[PDB]
């Protein structure tokens, strides 16, 4: 493994908003809402790295729409870009407001990696995104997403975040555990990974070329299920601990129709062009893999740069419930990606809303800005481990 | 059949929310609604397992929609996740407000099958769903519904209710009585049953042979109709009556009993997406000719969107069960009635029997994976597997 | 559709749920305030208000009596070509 190294050293910064200015801002919000038609009793504040969490206890006899209508009008009065209104807090009576704070940090990727939590994720394929509004690290497991949809209107970062998750895959893995396959619509950035010993094929450019890789993934999932049902065990992890306990002291088993089958990751940069060139074959193959991929260990990470309903359909929302949406410029698109609304009121530069598997409670996650420098440093530090071994039956 | 005691006995626990605490909640509800633009009077409190129903005589002059547009505001003034507001209760002049409790207790499944309304119940396909809000058990006959649709938001307890339905079959079944086919496009959780005598095929994963099984269902439906029409009985039940009573004389009636075949389909969203509208017409014709055939259907969807739960699916099937769905567009979609936004999750069934009725709110019983494994082991010890070769 | 409703003027609505369905069949908001058990609205041939007329409950037993009384004094009469 590459050690905790080649990262940017998290520089010394100390601008943590001492409660003099915070109390001043709280009384300022109380006045600037009292100017409008609401009465507000501010209760407690959670200051953070990017925004500042507030807790309004509103007075007797006032709704929440009398806050949520005037998000724009309050936003032109607090010297911010756009404030965000949280309409339900877990377990308290308050009504949340997240003010943009006009001196932010870039969330260092090392600060995400140096958590105790990242050293304690047991799974081989984690997803290190960043900190939340409290500044606590938010790391998710890709084996229980089971898939992922990425938004963003060339806004905060849509390339970054994909690069971030991929480099976070690379820092806790081996090529005998997790090998990826990318499909590149615009051969711009992720034609940089060529040369690593976990990359099953070179870069894919054409959508008509990419359909061969998708059908390769479908065929690999099918023989994966044939191999699993020939071994009785349900999913992949139980099968790999079975092959551990089988060939531990030496008890051979090859050709059941042999090592751990790797957790294959398929990633897509620009899904919009993939539908726009090939309209029908791709979307049905994506829903096919989204149906039967979770048990097989094959996974899919999608990413659209347009949040239209032409791209995101019910067929893509068939089996990928976990959503990551960055800043988008449309409340209609805010309810396109998320089943909730409000994802237009974000700030940019690595800001995402994380929507977890299943339950409707949108986590706000500040993604870690990782440079191209660390990308093609970790690529070079990783090319020691071998050669880009290929299975050319993918095409 | 196995004894009921193989699974978990009753939760020996009740947190008696005091008349002091209920009176405090009543006055708190009164004052919080008095702060908004309504005037209110609590009269009677009826607590329960998950929620606590407050009947209300409202003040003179106030409407009801002015209450029902205060769900979010009353929620944040009472610190819950949602306040479902029943707009009508017959026999009284009351506006029902339902408020979740502090300690949401869990519904034990033996407590569900402890009921005399399960015990003396003798239809071959009961689906014990669980408790009503007053702790009352609710078991509905699948032979009377005779189809049901299930929906939710992914992981709200769809498949938990399916496991509850399957164990509710298995604890009152012999393979002569009941019979199973389990189409599942994901192989995730319903595959545990694979090996029981009550099946006809293995747990069908791939969907094209599932379409073969559905065409076999339509063919068995037609063959069974010709069999009853040659024997001259309307439905399946009176036919089994005639067959077994002629058997008691000593003559099995020759062929020119029958099992109550239940064909469940967890997650027919991928069924209608992978294979096209012909599967939808198979669902249509099955749910057309079923209630005399004894061929019932159990469905499920993680997406209750209009292009999946299309009017042909909604054509026959009267009975619907909704878990916590995302918004009132989807509640108006499936239940043809608003309301299903405001449940809590973890097995909240807005049950909907056939007929122009207000929907019944009941809770599922959380059956584990482990009890399912216990029942699978108990039957694979007790009964031997049985299949059909050329079913597909 | 607008191809079956416009051809057939006289229609009877039982209790339906939505007022939208009341405007669908009756083209007038009445069919949502009924009681079940055969509570009709009789939209008459021609135009007017819907005339609320109750149904007449009849069991299957009297239907069996009618079936047997027409089996006694009756004989079948079929056509091959219609099937
Ligand atoms: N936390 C951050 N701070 C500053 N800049 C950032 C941050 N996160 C991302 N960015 C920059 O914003 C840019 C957004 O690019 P992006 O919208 O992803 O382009 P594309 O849509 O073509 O992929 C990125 O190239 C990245 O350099
Ligand atoms: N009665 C219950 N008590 C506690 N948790 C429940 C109950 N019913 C359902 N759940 C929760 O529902 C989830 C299962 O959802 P599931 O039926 O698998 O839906 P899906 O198949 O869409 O994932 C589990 O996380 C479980 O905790």
């Amino acid at each position: 493994l590459p050690p905790l190294s080649l990262l940017d050293p998290a520089e010394v910064k100390q601008k943590s908003y001492s409660p003099e200015s915070l109390e001043a801002m709280s009384r300022l919000l109380e006045i600037k809402l009292k100017e409008f038609g609401v009465e507000v009793s501010v209760d407690s504040v959670h200051p953070g790295p990017v925004i500042t969490r507030f807790e309004i206890q509103p007075a007797a006899g006032v709704k929440v729409s009398r806050i949520s209508n005037l998000a724009k009008d309050l936003a032109r009065s607090l010297a911010v870009i756009s404030v965000r209104v949280v309409e339900v807090i877990p377990g308290k009576t308050t009504v949340g407001i997240e003010i943009p704070n006009e001196d932010r940090q870039m969330v260092r990727f090392s600060e995400v990696l140096s958590s105790p939590e990242y050293d304690e994720h047991k799974s081989t394929v984690p997803l290190a995104l960043g900190h939340d509004i409290g500044g606590r690290p938010i790391i998710t497991d890709l084996a229980k997403m089971p898939h992922l949809l990425v938004a963003g209107t060339t806004g905060s970062g849509k390339s970054v975040g994909v690069n971030a998750m991929l480099l976070s895959i690379l820092f806790k893995s081996t090529p005998s555990e997790a090998r990826l396959i990318m499909i590149d619509p615009k051969m711009l950035e992720l034609s940089i990974y060529e040369g690593i010993p976990h990359l099953l094929c070179p870069v894919v450019t054409d959508m008509k070329e990419a359909a061969n890789a998708l059908r390769w993934s479908v065929a690999e999932m099918e023989r994966r299920y044939r191999l699993m049902a020939a071994m009785g065990v349900r999913n992949l992890a139980g099968f790999n601990r079975k092959v551990k306990d089988a060939e531990e002291a030496g008890t051979p088993l090859t050709d059941p129709l042999l090592s751990t089958l790797p957790t294959i990751v398929v990633v897509v940069d620009e899904f919009a062009d993939m539908m726009m060139i090939v309209g029908k074959k791709v979307e049905e193959l994506i829903a096919r893999i989204a149906q039967k991929a979770r048990a097989a260990g094959i996974h899919l990470i999608l990413a659209t740069q347009r949040p239209s309903v032409d791209v995101i359909t019910g067929l893509i929302k068939a089996n990928i419930p976990t959503r990551i949406a960055f800043q988008v410029s449309s409340k209609i698109d805010s309810r396109t990606i998320l089943d909730q609304g409000g994802a237009e009121q974000l700030l940019g530069h690595g800001d995402m809303l994380y929507l977890p598997p299943g339950t409707g409670l949108p986590i706000r996650v500040h993604g870690a800005f990782v440079s191209d420098d660390e990308v093609h440093r970790v690529v070079e530090a990783w090319k020691l481990r071998g050669a880009p071994d290929y299975i050319e039956d993918i095409l």
